């Protein structure tokens, strides 16, 4: 599984960039992340901005805007795509997912992956931490002040 | 809550599958005129042929006039080709492209369905719920955030 | 469609595998820009290229010589027994996107991904089918027109 | 008849494979001399360790020296994981990119199969057509269609 | 017989599946130093959380210092979500793509399996063959080849 680190980051400025589809499962994942970067890392609270975007489509727009007029040290996309009925999941899932890729690479601001690209809804919670899971912010949270950290 | 009376939009949709088109592009402009306080004159509307055509007409248009969200509209049905599948992709990421080129938002109005019946009840024939009032949502929102 | 173009000047880049479903795509991209859009023959240049995988490569550098207001890429692929028409379909399909969208001139597609034969001829309007190719002559010159004016 | 006496071809390959991979790259070049009159000075064949590497090698390749067109070589065989998969799309992408970035025809050499059998078959053993062949005649028309 | 006493390079792998992780880097290092007599403290280390992050580690680091050849390590299993397909890919477009922009090799360390017994038998256990050492050697050429 995985090995986050020990590092603190006071002085970090840390964007978290969400979308609103799944509220239920996108708010602990945010939270934790939250809380994680805090409590373990030395985070300031002041120095965490939290923006929303409708959809996970949306993500990668929202972040690259978001980079251009203030200034981050790591940025984490959250977001829940559920398979549905349709080709939908699978195409913006790859689309989204390339993206966010991009943005981090273009612009040289880490963009930690925080999108859950799930069959139903029960995997998500269960990865938000619900029902028994781990909660996955809280390692998104410990990854963004290691790249922060490491990109200088 | 989100009220945009001088953002200006632009909508480009395909013309393939009208039957759902129209209901997708009416939804998307009552609501954000009657919801967001767009103004009818601040919406532009245009089409080309196909789907494929989409992120290019986009790219024209806002490289010509100044909108502050874009919504992209079409209807991509599985044949009995693999056609379907190898546009689909291609024109999901062009779209993605467009919009991190230009810094302009662009909202995904691309049904990509298994057939005819799917794309209606997505269009809010049917039962269903009509997508074309997110999209516009979605405009407003993304046009104000972008400033 | 009630549009015409006589000063468009357009591109036809069409691949030579399957020569037999390809010339009826390409006849009936030209018939349909002449006859139906007043496209002048001669404002209508055609090109070839080996297969499928060099046409973004010979579009690109056309257009770069040339100056014109739309381009139509043709070819067919059929899924082979290995995984070569997964991956190329794919590859050419986003080269051809990635091409009309640095240049700025409008690509229109006449790729056909099919399972066999059959289904490329019946796209070619053989054997009671349509012929794909007049729609792309079509979308060629609304495309053109609309890149300017 | 298409000849290009005056044609600098490259020539990058892989070496997995070795097997199905010589009688490629000796297709293709008796393919150019023999039938384009191209020059064997002219030809420069180099090799990298896997497929992986190609798109990287011709890149490096082409900013040193000055060809008309390029030939990637290399065979890729689907194995118990998926890396196959993974590879073969990443590889086949990188390598549209390169001919495209720097305006030089890159010809696909890539075998992408399900086993041996399949790439010896086409490589022209046990009855099959060798498909170097092909790939040098395209390069050289490339090479003067590129001017 | 390949030789690079004065090449550094540059090694960054993620810290999910440690397990297979090590000694695929431990084989990368044996197989440079004792075999292409490439020097200890030439050699740097690095690691990220996640294969994620490995696109991203490595631009950073390749443009704060000058490497002649970097490695890619990473451990992606399948599990119940769609996640591996997802980012399998991504990761493996990104790694292309970070070694087209800045013109220094980047050789795949990428595992893309199905279980955990495939990762580790690649890694040289149970009987495997460890593919670190086919990296290793890989990127003193790749580096050589650079210039
Ligand atoms: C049919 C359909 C299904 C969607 N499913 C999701 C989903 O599961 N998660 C998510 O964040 N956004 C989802 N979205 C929203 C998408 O990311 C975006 O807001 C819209 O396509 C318009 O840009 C969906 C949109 C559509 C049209
Ligand atoms: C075989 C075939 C099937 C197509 N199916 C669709 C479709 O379902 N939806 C759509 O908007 N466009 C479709 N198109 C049009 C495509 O987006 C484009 O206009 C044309 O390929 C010419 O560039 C199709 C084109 C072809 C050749
Ligand atoms: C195994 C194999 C199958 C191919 N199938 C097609 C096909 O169906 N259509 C096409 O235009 N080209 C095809 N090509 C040619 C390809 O588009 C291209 O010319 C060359 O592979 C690299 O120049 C194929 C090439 C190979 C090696
Ligand atoms: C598990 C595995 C399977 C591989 N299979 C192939 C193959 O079928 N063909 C090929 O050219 N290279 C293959 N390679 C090598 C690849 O192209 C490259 O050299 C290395 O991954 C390091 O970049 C493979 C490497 C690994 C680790
Ligand atoms: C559901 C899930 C599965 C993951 N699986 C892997 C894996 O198999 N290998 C790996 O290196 N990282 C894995 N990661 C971590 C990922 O590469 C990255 O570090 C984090 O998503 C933070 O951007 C996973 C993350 C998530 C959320």
């Amino acid at each position: 599984g995985p090995n986050p680190s020990d590092l603190k980051g006071p002085e970090l400025r840390i964007l978290i960039v969400h979308a609103r589809w799944n509220l239920q499962a996108i708010e602990p994942l945010v939270k934790g992340a939250v809380e994680t970067m805090i409590e373990k890392h030395d985070v300031k609270l002041e120095n965490i901005d939290i923006e929303s975007v409708p959809g996970s489509w949306e993500l990668p727009q929202g972040i690259r805007a978001s980079i251009a007029r203030n200034t981050y040290d790591a940025v984490i996309g959250i977001g829940v795509l559920i398979k549905g009925s349709t080709m939908h999941f699978e195409y913006i899932s790859e689309a989204v997912v390339h993206g966010l890729m991009r943005v981090g690479l273009d612009s040289g601001v880490p963009v930690i992956l925080g999108l859950l690209t799930v069959l139903n809804e029960e995997q998500a919670l269960y990865r938000a931490g619900l029902n028994g899971g781990h909660n996955h912010g809280n390692d998104w949270g410990s990854a963004a002040v290691e790249m922060g950290l490491k990109a200088l």
